[PDB]
DNA sequence: TGAGGTAGTAGGTTGT
RNA sequence: ACAACCUACUACCUC
């Protein structure tokens, strides 16, 4: 029962390897390719330099200024990068020659494993080479690939037609690219290209597939953790059994062989009105931390009744059930009456004219949480696009928070009612509503009801829960940035309180004019965050923990310069969502890999955290990478804070994987990119999004 | 859009 | 030309 990482480390060292360096007076790409094809040898290059493992015989002309047999100069990034590319190319060459592998699209194609009804399922692997303090580390990740067995000629010969708008891909080595000797005019971008209608195939994306295949493709590519680890380790051992440029231990995969130390964090305690072990047991039979009064206005459409046999009495009794479930936990909702003046509106013609029939709707829906019951076919169809327009109007302009409920919830709720024969007049009946609540607590739809209620709460300023124990840091900042088309969006979080008290957003614009965040907005973020912290606590914070989504491209000097005025310590921790590695615990009693939530592998100032416990059907747990940049606090504290801050998912009763500072910053960035949110100033729980 | 998870597909994005 | 990422869209899964 030992910890395993999908990495290896070499017994050799960077400066203990002998290489050949050629120096010429981009640059030498064509020279390197010529030498590679002439001398069938692994080579690599950089700006004006070439490196190889063995001497080159057929020099193929040219005048290399210098030729040396030497070791690496480890104090230069150039040489370390060139050596990393050298080992990467050497491993690729070894895998291609002695193993039947191909370089297909950023990975290495392997032996076919499955084929179902004109769909070919391959196996792929990817390798990364790093130099970490005079040591050579190699990380490997396993994936799959999809293809169609038939090219265009076979389909034409079978008397099929090819649409001008098809998705076309050409299989030529690593280049890949997507778009009777027919001439095909393919539009990659702007100018057209011509091809002989051969070696061009339609894509095998999930979008363009057809049923009876997707249900099996998904079943095939979602395999257990044990299989995913065992196949990868088997192929890696086969590759290393015939590689001679580096050596490794008999079992290079355990964390002991790497520079990794094991830590195990523990589940925090949540506080509603006492100390609770879990959020689930706190929502069920438990009050709320900061309740209040909410007024909710209902939105209805005729199409939800014309197409689907649901009447407004069902919607209103559902709302009454929600209100009394809410009052069972210390919050009261009252139905607004401004919507009673307008009856029969929001017809299908209204949905085809959503733009010009919302100007007179603002006065009746103001100062309320607007529940919406629009039809999904209207929500998704491009002609109607009810969801996008509804959000961009309500939240985008009038700053009104809304929650959408589609049919599937409604008939799922009605099916159990019809099963037990409860369908009857159940309005303002305490016993009938009590038995409805009792029969709603015996199935998974209770979680749907609770998710809807939590969304309503957080949209109406209710603060569901907090952490029982204060974290090692006073307050947290969360940053996320998204790039779509030209413009970029920024999502921010100011978690005020060592337990989580103001999970509100940053009352600032996130629409970045430039490519990234400028220092001027970075200043204001923490400036008004500290001001809000003092406004809500009357005390300045001793330490502020910053979380960044991705890599910190901003300047380190600005944070120190602005936080030295108030004499506050900080951190610049980075969080990476795709580590491209796996974490496992192997059991020697019976060959099996498993995973345990709250596991940390640490080395220097870099750690791998396991924050989820997925089932076998879902797949395998996906680690998360923590890179602590600043040195102020002990790094065992930052990891624990990151793990603890991921239990403040006040919008759902499902365990979020990311911390609350980045998992909501992402949502804010998406809402700003599409325009479904506007800045709001206040001191309360403010999450207009989910 | 009840919410979350994970595993395919494609195209951006710095930065040396 | 490489690296690291990040994002979108579909898909099954559990609550
Ligand atoms: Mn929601």
């Amino acid at each position: 029962m030992e910890a395993y990482i999908t990495e290896m480390v070499s017994r050799e060292r960077a400066n203990e390897l002998e290489v050949y360096v050629y120096v010429f007076p981009e640059g030498v790409y064509h020279i390197m390719r010529a030498w590679q094809r002439a001398n069938d040898l692994p080579l690599a290059y950089n700006q004006h330099t070439i490196m190889a493992f063995s001497p080159v015989r057929h020099m193929c002309g040219y005048t290399p200024m210098e030729t040396q047999k030497r070791h690496i100069n480890i104090d230069s990034p150039f040489e370390r990068a060139l050596l990393e590319r050298l080992i990467k190319n050497s491993l690729i060459f070894t895998a291609e020659r002695h193993l039947h592998a191909k370089r297909v699209g950023h990975a290495l194609r392997l032996n076919q494993v499955q084929q179902i009804r004109q769909v070919i399922i391959y196996e792929a692997i990817e390798l990364y080479v790093n130099i970490i303090e005079n040591r050579i580390s190699i990380g490997f990740h396993l994936t799959h690939q999809f293809e169609y067995v038939y090219t265009l000629q076979s389909m034409i010969e079978q008397g099929k037609t090819i649409r001008p708008g098809m998705r076309v891909v050409h299989s030529n080595g690593r280049q890949h690219y997507t778009y009777s000797t027919r001439v095909i005019h393919v539009r990659t971008k702007e100018q057209r290209l011509s091809y002989a209608a051969t070696l061009l195939k339609p894509l095998c994306t999930f979008e363009t597939m057809q049923p009876q295949d997707v249900l099996n493709v998904s079943k095939c590519i979602k395999l257990s953790a044990s299989k995913r680890m065992k196949c990868t380790y088997r192929w890696i051992q086969q590759l290393r059994a015939q590689y001679r440029h580096l050596t490794f231990a008999p079992n290079p995969f355990t964390i002991a062989q790497n520079g990794y130390k094991l830590d195990q964090l523990s589940t925090p305690k949540v506080h509603f009105h006492r100390d609770y072990a879990t959020v689930v047991s706190g929502m069920k039979t438990g009050k709320l931390y900061k309740g209040g009064n909410i007024k909710i206005s209902v939105l209805f459409d005729e199409d939800f009744y014309l197409k689907h046999h649901i009447t407004k009495k069902d919607i209103y009794q559902f709302i009454a059930v929600l209100q009394k479930i809410a009052i069972a936990q210390g919050v009261n909702m009252t139905i607004s009456t401004s919507t009673k003046s307008i009856t029969g509106k929001f017809t299908d013609d209204f949905f085809h004219h959503f733009t010009e029939e919302v100007e007179a709707l603002q006065p009746i829906f103001a100062q309320t949480t607007v529940l919406a019951f629009i039809t999904s076919t209207h929500l998704s169809n491009k002609k109607t696009r009810s969801y996008q327009l509804l959000k961009q109007y309500f939240g985008g302009k009038w700053d009104i928070a809304s929650q959408v409920i589609t049919e599937k919830t409604i008939e799922a709720f009605q099916k159990i009612l019809h099963k037990h024969g409860l369908k009857n007049f159940y309005p303002n009946d305490e016993q009938h509503c009590l038995r409805v609540i009792d029969v709603l607590k015996n199935e998974s739809f209770y979680y749907t009801v609770m998710n809807i209620l939590l969304g309503v709460y957080v949209k109406s300023g209710i603060q569901p829960w907090i952490l029982a124990n204060t974290t090692h840091s006073d307050c947290f900042i969360g940053i996320d940035v998204s790039h779509e088309n030209g413009n970029s969006a920024a999502g921010m979080m100011n978690v005020i309180g060592s337990q989580g008290h103001l999970i509100q957003q940053a009352p600032l614009n996130g629409i970045l004019a430039g490519e990234k965040i400028d220092d001027t907005l970075l200043a204001n973020l923490l400036k008004q965050m500290i001001k809000a912290y003092h406004t809500q606590f009357q005390r300045f914070p001793k330490h502020i923990t910053i979380h960044r989504d991705g890599f910190w491209r901003e300047h380190t000097a600005l944070v120190e310069k602005i936080m030295s005025h108030y004499e506050i310590t900080y951190d610049i921790v980075e969080i990476i969502k795709k580590p491209n590695r796996r974490m496992a615990f192997f059991n020697s009693v019976d060959n099996t890999f498993s995973t345990r939530q709250g596991t940390v592998y640490q080395r220097g100032n870099e750690a791998f955290l396991c924050a989820t416990n997925p089932q076998q059907k879902v797949g395998m747990a996906q680690p998360i990478k923590i890179h602590q940049v600043t040195k102020t606090l002990p790094f065992s504290h930052i990891i624990e804070d990151v793990y603890n801050l991921s239990f403040l998912h006040i919008h759902a009763m499902n365990k979020m994987r990311l911390p609350a500072t980045i998992h909501y910053a992402d949502l804010s960035a998406t809402a700003y990119q599409r325009g479904q949110v506007m800045p709001r100033s206040g001191n309360q729980t403010n999450l207009p999004f989910v």
